[PDB]
């Protein structure tokens, strides 16, 4: 018995902008048809809106540099990203409405109002002053039913709680339990590696940590288990008390 293997659900700790619009708005790799029918893709990156796939391509094709073919990749959505939240908070710095309550908000309660401007648009935010006032003046539980009091929250209920829930606290708690998918795990006890694969089957090796030069946290209460690698940081679920006993006791030989 050389080998633990076994599911466990995986997810990447929630604690800036990218990982929340990530789990609240989605990153697709394949061009898509948004809403409104124009290729789109990554977070909400608008392409084009000609109804021609070669144009999006290409369009995307000089968006990265390469020819992506429709498809991009996890690190290249990021970019897209990170280019559309600067042009996301220029927008916000040049509106009126906008400005003055940003520039009242902490780093956490921003990603906040970001979220909320990459969902409405920046037009639609601007439509909830009082809620803006209250959060500039940082009454974050009257701003926080205020929010409430809207379409946005009746329509896309989820999204909304957890963006009132960050603007309440100022933590990113309302995504603790966001983000996981199940996985296979291997943990070889011979040299002390972990890898995981998308299931059962599947031979592509999906992500690995060497065991022994990390760090490993476990709550038995919300059977989680916590590897850090130093450069990687896995959050591991187990699906019950004697599943969640046996990786921990395994990983645990690792330091005796």
């Amino acid at each position: 018995g050389r080998y633990l293997q076994g599911y466990l659900l995986k997810k990447r700790r929630v604690d800036n902008i990218f990982e929340m619009l990530r789990i609240d708005e989605g990153l697709r790799l394949k061009i898509y048809k948004n809403t409104e029918g124009y290729y789109t893709i990554g977070i909400g990156h608008l392409l084009t809106k000609s109804p021609s796939l070669n144009a999006a391509k290409s369009e995307l094709d000089k968006a990265i540099g390469r020819n992506t073919n429709g498809v991009i990749t996890k690190d290249e959505a990021e970019k897209l990203f990170n280019q559309d939240v600067d042009a996301a908070v220029r927008g916000i710095l040049r509106n009126a409405k906008l400005k003055p309550v940003y520039d009242s908000l902490d780093a956490v309660r921003r990603a906040a109002l970001i979220n909320m401007v990459f969902q409405m648009g920046e037009t639609g935010v601007a439509g909830f002053t009082n809620s803006l006032r209250m959060l500039q003046q940082k009454r974050w539980d009257e701003a926080a039913v205020n929010l409430a009091k809207s379409r946005w929250y009746n329509q896309t209920p989820n999204r909304a709680k957890r963006v009132i829930t960050t603007f309440r606290t100022g933590t990113w708690d309302a995504y603790v339990d966001q983000g996981f998918k199940k996985r296979f795990f291997t943990l070889d006890f011979r040299y002390g590696t972990l890898s995981y694969y998308l299931n059962d089957h599947n031979q592509t090796c999906r992500g690995e940590i060497v065991i022994s030069l990390s760090s490993v946290s476990a709550n038995k209460k919300d059977k989680i288990i916590i590897i850090d690698s130093g450069m990687e940081v896995w959050v591991l679920k187990a699906t019950t008390k004697e599943n969640w006993q046996s990786w921990v006791d395994a990983l645990q030989t690792c330091f005796d």
